[PDB]
């Protein structure tokens, strides 16, 4: 990112070292990429990235019998550079993600197969989604969201550094009604307690998802509080995250709340999909129920959503009736500043302080036009 | 009360009033004792003296025909003044209590009766009481004391006022095995929550028996302290009743816990019989398993027992051996003073401080050279 083309005559890199690391320094500026691999490698016949090519190719109707799959080996970039497959054929036929009708040797999708595929989830995931959903709905909790929220939290990849202390402090404080649900999944304050009091990590044993699931829990529980409209500010301080690691997890579990609905349609669970189906909205904006009608206007996120719903304008249809400078207004008040605010300056009539995606910069009153504008033409397409 | 019987000449009675409640005040004065009922009196053709007295004469085996019960009702007070009989005998048969074998129409006891006889219970609450262990034999609490303390917990009469208030603190700082009891139970937060903030009793309707749950999970958690050697200022404090209702509850729990006891012996209910035969002795001292071989002895209570215990005296058998004035010296330090106590005064070496039952006055010497006297008495009929 050293030199920008048509501007500078050369770019400049340095690389601060000292006499320690003088000669690891040198390395990086002589080194090169290492060779690309397949990722598909092979004491592990079977391996993740095989097992869902596999499945694809089935499922979809484009490989139905054994010749079929070994054509396919051929075209893989691992078959390039110049058994395995034969073994993820197996494992699909062991755990019902595929049928095998002896027209000698061929091979269909069951319902888990296609439920898979149509929900763009990893075979490897899948199995102990399938497992968590079957326990749940053995007993469920409705009282509150929260349980549905830990069907749909994400936990294949760390969003953050979780403080256990502090996690605990919580756990004490955590009304009866939630911690109803904390047992039902497999939070035991034991394994909370030798956290606090040691920092073991542990997670050698492949038995120990039990981190995974604290892990899950406590996640769960700042999306409980994101789509119940708690500010970042306390949501930071609370459990002790930044606001960048939130949105990413945020519009993680927006996405995987679409797949865990897609998947229970498909296998028809009806009850559960019926659930699951109203948290991909209210996941992505943080938003509760009442302003997902609002949120459909492209200006709106869940800061304005709530002032204007505060405000009299509960619907898209109260906004289309909106007079503008009063909508621009109630804007104004969403503002966040530093001292309690919420002289006469008539000289920021043009200042574009709105930000969009492919923007120009919007005046408050601009955008105020464009969110009545919009409303308008959603409600006539609402007919 | 008014008159010593050969020292007063005459006994003085004196009924202070007003003028409003001048005329009471002379109804009692010239007022007499009422006609003694029958308590067996019949809109209830069936009634829990009659049931009972009914039971007891054919489990026993004193009446086994039909004209067996009617001859026992000419015994009876209520037909001394001078049907409902035959009401009473069909309830012992609905209720699985007795048996009939048409020798025409010959009532034998079942195993529920030859249990309630042998319990000292009575009929109307033996029903509740056999459903009770049922559901708890279903899904039972082990990691503590509290749940098998429920089941000795007396609720036939108030013991004390409780403050609800004051209870719904104790909830919330409750640890979670705690709650996880209550739940088991029956007992309702939201049932809590409607006594603090309305001084509703209802108790109106029969199914108000979630009234008694809660006021006997309450009492449970006076009797969980009371064997944890909790003492009694901080059990008063934390509650809100006094010493005198306490001891009347352990004494009153401690007959209760043998009876359930006797019950699931003669049931067969090993496993239950198992675990309430040890809170009998624990009811009744107010103390931990450890105390239970040391109280064995008259003198010793809960708090001798636990200075002597922690004093190097575990056992009976290590107090025979034990020197006499070490023993009284340990005594000396379970003393209660206002002051942070535990001069010379050699005039109190005949204080007559310790008191018995049929007591002469003994001397903090006298009693412990009686406790190393009954000790080594204990000891020998031991083996
Ligand atoms: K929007
Ligand atoms: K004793």
């Amino acid at each position: 990112r050293a030199g920008r083309k048509g501007v500078d005559t050369v770019g400049e890199s340095i690389l601060i070292c000292k006499n320690s690391e003088k000669s690891k320094g040198i390395a990086l500026l002589q080194g090169s990429l290492k060779p690309v691999r397949s990722c598909l490698q092979r004491g592990e016949e079977v391996t993740g990235s095989m097992i869902r090519a596999i499945l694809e190719i089935i499922v979809g109707g484009v490989a139905s019998t054994s010749q079929d799959m070994h054509t396919y080996a051929a075209c893989t970039f691992l078959a390039a550079s110049m058994g395995a497959i034969e073994a993820c054929v197996m494992w699909l036929l062991e755990n019902e993600f595929i049928q095998s009708t002896e027209e000698g040797k061929v091979y269909h999708p069951t319902h888990l197969g296609s439920a898979t595929l149509s929900s763009s989830l990893s075979p490897a995931d899948t199995l102990d989604i399938f497992a968590d959903l079957q326990r749940a709905m053995k007993g469920f909790v409705l009282e509150n969201d929260l349980h549905i929220l830990y069907l749909v939290t994400p936990m294949f990849e760390d969003w953050t550094t979780i403080d256990w202390y502090r996690f605990f402090c919580l756990w004490e404080k955590l009304p009866t009604s939630m911690k109803r649900v904390a047992e039902l999944v497999g939070v035991e304050e034991g394994f909370l307690a030798r956290c606090v009091k040691g920092k073991v990590v542990a997670r050698t044993e492949r038995q120990h998802r039990q981190m995974a699931i604290h892990k899950r829990f406590f996640t769960s529980l700042v999306l409980l509080d994101l789509i119940s409209e708690v500010p970042l500010r306390e949501i930071n301080q609370k459990y002790g995250c930044n606001r960048g690691q939130i949105q990413s997890l945020q519009q993680s579990a927006a996405v995987y709340a679409g797949m865990i609905t897609v998947f229970s349609n498909r296998l028809g669970w009806h009850n559960m999909e019926l659930l699951l189906s109203q948290f991909q909205k209210r996941l992505t904006f943080g938003i509760q129920r009442e302003l997902c009608d609002l949120v459909r206007v492209s200006l709106l996120n869940a800061q304005r959503a709530r002032v204007l719903y505060a405000s009299g304008f509960h619907t898209v249809a109260d906004l289309a009736r909106a007079n503008i400078v009063e909508v621009e207004v109630i804007l104004k008040n969403a503002v966040p500043f530093k001292s309690a605010r919420k002289e006469a300056v008539e000289e920021r009539r043009n200042m574009r302080t709105i930000w969009v995606t492919g923007r120009k910069g919007l005046t408050e009153r601009e955008a105020a036009a464009l969110i009545v504008e919009e409303a308008r033409m959603i409600l006539q397409q609402d007919l």
